[PDB]
């Protein structure tokens, strides 16, 4: 690869990072949006204050302001639901390691409550909160309210570093490798500039997903992250081996590969910065389907990319990977739902099933109440869109199990529900081909009525090829499509995926059967479970 290819393509100008004039040819429309006006100015220069005052019908009359609300606002975690909930915004947080408080939960509930039938909230596949129903005029007050309770929504969408995922059992599991919270906290603080905004990492060629591993279970899905920190001792020192470039897209799904790099634990932020700077400086900015970091790694080769990371490290030092990491390959992924003892004697955590991750304001208040009465006011989110309430004095468990709300958010739902994951789908998402959340619950309920089983089969439902619900990791995955019934009528369907494995022995699933009408999935799935997963007809 020629030396000219390694010239940084962006430069700092007045606090922000912009494409250099000579690298602007052939760029995609999103890159043009970023050049036309720096999205971070909406927050960092309080551009949102005046924008929020303009009636949305007027906003839609000019490209600049329409791009503000449809594109640039995603840098403030605000997502206009133009097609399916016009004039309303989904709002997405930074929530490193999935950790929330009862006060934060009540605040979020109070926001969605205002919007009535237009409001609700969702736990995401990055153990994060999304709230719904937000109107533009309310945005300045919501931003203030979030800050007041110690939350940020910065840089959660578009060409930004996404929610830092960690071990949902961090600090509490007797079997953890290393508490991931300090590291995911540091990453989030770095990414968001301590909630003020960090323009140095907000003009990436594309989204970028990080995780820090602290579990033998690999709850963090390191194989599908742009950067995964794998805990590893090297030459008597604790640190992390680095995996890079994992991603899913409509066009291509790839597992992360070794960078062949180990960093001491204190270098977590420095190496995150170095990798992001290399991606920012050198990444392709044409066809959006070829802008994820793995495409850069393929273009330079992993060694060429590694050299770019190395030159951006303090003292330009980057050690090679440790021959072994601390993750034990002899491991069975553990169920976290139900009551489990913590490493702190006399304390338990409880995992509660949240059906397809969907909650209303009243539900959130009740969960916050439980966390206060039984725990320490902490609620943890998981990437299967469930919750854990930690730090419960074990003597309180008997009373907790009798709480009425646990009939809805159960510590021991049927096994197929335990593993069920579903994206937003067409209730709110404009890209969705099908409805996902209600359908997946209905189908799963019918399937489980017909068969019993003991294997923890994981079913993932995603509404379009963006695969936000990660169908390629599922035992049985369902990707939304339109198909045809026996009479040739248009019906909702799914492409069915098999072969996904998680944990250390990970594998990406692939399409098994295309174009199955959703109304025909129950018998197909029942038979798959009996024939391949040991299920028994009732
Ligand atoms: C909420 C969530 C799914 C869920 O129900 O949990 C979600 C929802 C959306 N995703 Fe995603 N993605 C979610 C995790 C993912 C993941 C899974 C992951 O991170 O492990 C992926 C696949 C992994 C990956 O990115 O490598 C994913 C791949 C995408 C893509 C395809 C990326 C690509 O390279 O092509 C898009 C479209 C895009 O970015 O161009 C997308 C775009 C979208 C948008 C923002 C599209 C839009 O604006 O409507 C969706 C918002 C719908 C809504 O109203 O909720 N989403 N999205 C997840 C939020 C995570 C978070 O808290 O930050
Ligand atoms: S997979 Fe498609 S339908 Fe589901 S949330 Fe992502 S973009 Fe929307
Ligand atoms: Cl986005
Ligand atoms: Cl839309
Ligand atoms: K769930």
């Amino acid at each position: 690869v020629a030396a000219e290819r390694l010239e940084p393509r962006v430069e700092e100008k007045d606090g922000y990072w912009i494409l250099k004039e000579q690298f602007r040819k052939g760029i995609n429309p999103q890159e043009k949006v970023k050049i036309e006006k720096e999205p971070m100015k909406l927050f960092m220069e309080n551009g949102i204050e005046e924008l929020a005052k303009i009636p949305i019908e007027e906003i839609d009359q000019s490209k600049l302001t329409k791009d503000d609300i449809d594109v640039r606002l995603k840098w403030l975690g605000l997502f206009h639901r133009r097609k399916n909930q016009y004039g309303r915004f989904m709002m997405r947080l930074k929530l490193p390691n999935g950790v929330t408080t009862s006060a934060q939960t009540r605040y979020l509930a109070s926001v969605i409550r205002k919007y009535g039938k237009e409001g609700c909230a969702d736990i995401t596949t990055r153990q994060n909160w999304q709230i719904r129903g937000v109107v533009l005029p309310d945005v300045p007050e919501i931003l203030k309210g979030l800050a007041e309770v110690g939350l940020t929504s910065l840089q959660s969408g578009m060409d930004n570093v996404r929610n830092p995922v960690g071990n949902p059992l961090a600090g509490i599991d007797p079997e953890e490798i290393v508490d991931t919270r300090p590291y995911t906290n540091l990453l989030s603080q770095f990414i968001t500039g301590n909630s003020r905004g960090n323009p140095a990492v907000s003009n990436l060629p594309r989204k970028w997903n990080p995780c820090v591993v602290g579990s033998h279970d690999l709850y963090e899905h390191p194989h599908i992250n742009d950067l995964a920190y794998m805990p590893a001792t090297k030459d008597g020192r604790f640190g992390f081996n680095l995996l890079v470039g994992g991603f899913f897209s409509a066009k291509r799904c790839d597992e992360a590969i070794p960078l062949d790099a180990w960093v001491p634990a204190d270098d977590v932020v420095p190496v995150c910065r170095a990798i992001l700077e290399a991606f920012r400086d050198l990444g392709f900015r044409g066809n959006r389907q070829k802008c994820r970091m793995m495409w850069l790694i393929d273009e330079l080769g992993v060694e060429g990319f590694r050299a770019e990371v190395e030159k951006r490290m303090p003292q330009q030092q980057l050690e090679r990977a440790s021959p072994e990491d601390l993750v034990q390959k002899q491991w069975e992924r553990r169920d976290y739902l139900g009551v489990h003892p913590q490493k702190q004697e006399g304390y338990s955590f409880i995992g509660l099933h949240i059906p397809v991750g969907r909650v209303q304001a009243d539900d959130m208040d009740e969960l916050a109440r439980l966390a206060d009465e039984y725990g320490s006011g902490e609620i943890r989110l998981t990437v299967e869109q469930n919750i854990i309430i930690p730090n419960i004095e074990t003597s309180k468990i008997e009373a907790l199990l009798k709480e009425p709300v646990l009939s809805t958010f159960s510590p021991d739902p049927p096994i197929l529900m335990k593993g069920l994951v579903a994206c937003t789908g067409n209730q709110f998402c404009g890209q969705a081909i099908i409805e996902t959340k209600a359908r997946s619950l209905k189908i799963t309920e019918e399937v489980q009525r017909q068969v019993s089983l003991t294997k923890p089969v994981r079913m993932h439902w995603t509404g379009c090829p963006n695969t936000c619900a990660q169908v390629q990791v599922a035992d049985i995955g369902f990707m939304g499509c339109l198909t045809r019934d026996k009479n040739g009528k248009t019906v909702e369907g799914a492409d069915v995926f098999l072969g996904g494995r998680i944990g250390s022995d990970s594998h990406l699933g692939e399409v098994y059967k295309k174009a199955v009408p959703c109304d025909d999935l129950v018998p197909l799935v029942v038979d798959l479970l009996v024939n391949n997963f040991g299920a028994v007809p009732r």
